[PDB]
């Protein structure tokens, strides 16, 4: 054990927006999130995408191929969140990540283990938890004999300056001539001095 | 070419239809693009949401 434990609180129905702040805040450059289903990876790695992260799901259903181009974005760093089940995750072509998140809680300590060690390049694992899931927080404490130090999720202004930055991550990625079409229309609002507007499209774009 | 006018026009719709108070957070962050004069990102983005 390199890395530090944290238990994060994050109701069920809002834990992919816990996760998702988590991984503005955080900013890790390679992510892995389990789950227990391979159902559950690929709607987290869409929620996430809409969300504006690169995820991307891996579960036992893809073709070699499809494993070897997210692994292989995985590495590049084209792809910074890989959703995985425990099966899936098994091999030694998963490159090691900074941050860990168990968006569900290991069945058993080996799974914890097995899905934690993956992390510290040691670097940080963050288990996501429910109201009456809080039981099970305490013997996974007890299996592994380690307390995981709790800590409450992200506040919405560490997220809201994490996320600007992010965005303006992607905006430097749209090419000269993808954008020179509107330079006019930046060129109006800028003059024209309306900071309104230009505040209005963020909120969009955010 | 006019093609582009055109949804610039409706774009400004759903632009109004913002709350002087939803769009509030995020009036520092449009403060330091002018402050830096940044045209280049604001075209890159409406370019996004267009």
């Amino acid at each position: 054990v390199t890395y530090e434990e944290e238990a994060v609180p994050a109701p069920v129905r809002g834990r992919l927006e816990v996760l998702s702040d988590l991984l503005y805040v955080a900013s890790p450059d390679r992510a892995m999130v389990f789950t227990r289903t391979k159902a559950e990876t690929e709607e987290i790695a869409q929620g996430l995408l809409r969300l504006g992260h690169p995820a991307q799901a891996l579960h036992g259903d893809l073709s070699q191929g499809e494993r070897e181009r997210v692994l292989g974005a995985f590495r590049q760093g084209e792809v910074r969140v890989l959703v995985a089940t425990d099966v899936a995750a098994r091999g030694l072509d998963i490159p090691q990540v900074d941050l860990v998140v168990h968006y569900r809680l290991p069945d058993r300590a080996e799974a914890y283990q097995h899905r934690s060690g993956r992390t510290g390049r040691g670097g940080r694992v963050v288990l996501l938890y429910g109201p009456r899931e809080r039981r099970d927080v305490e013997a996974l404490e007890r299996a592994v004999g380690r307390r995981f130090k709790r800590v409450n999720p992200p506040t919405p202004e560490e997220v809201l300056e994490a996320k600007w930055r992010h965005l303006l991550a992607r905006l430097a990625r749209v090419p000269e001539k993808d954008y020179r079409l509107y330079q006019d229309f930046a060129g109006r609002l800028f003059a024209e001095g309306r900071v309104e507007v230009v505040a209005a499209l963020l909120a969009l774009l955010l």
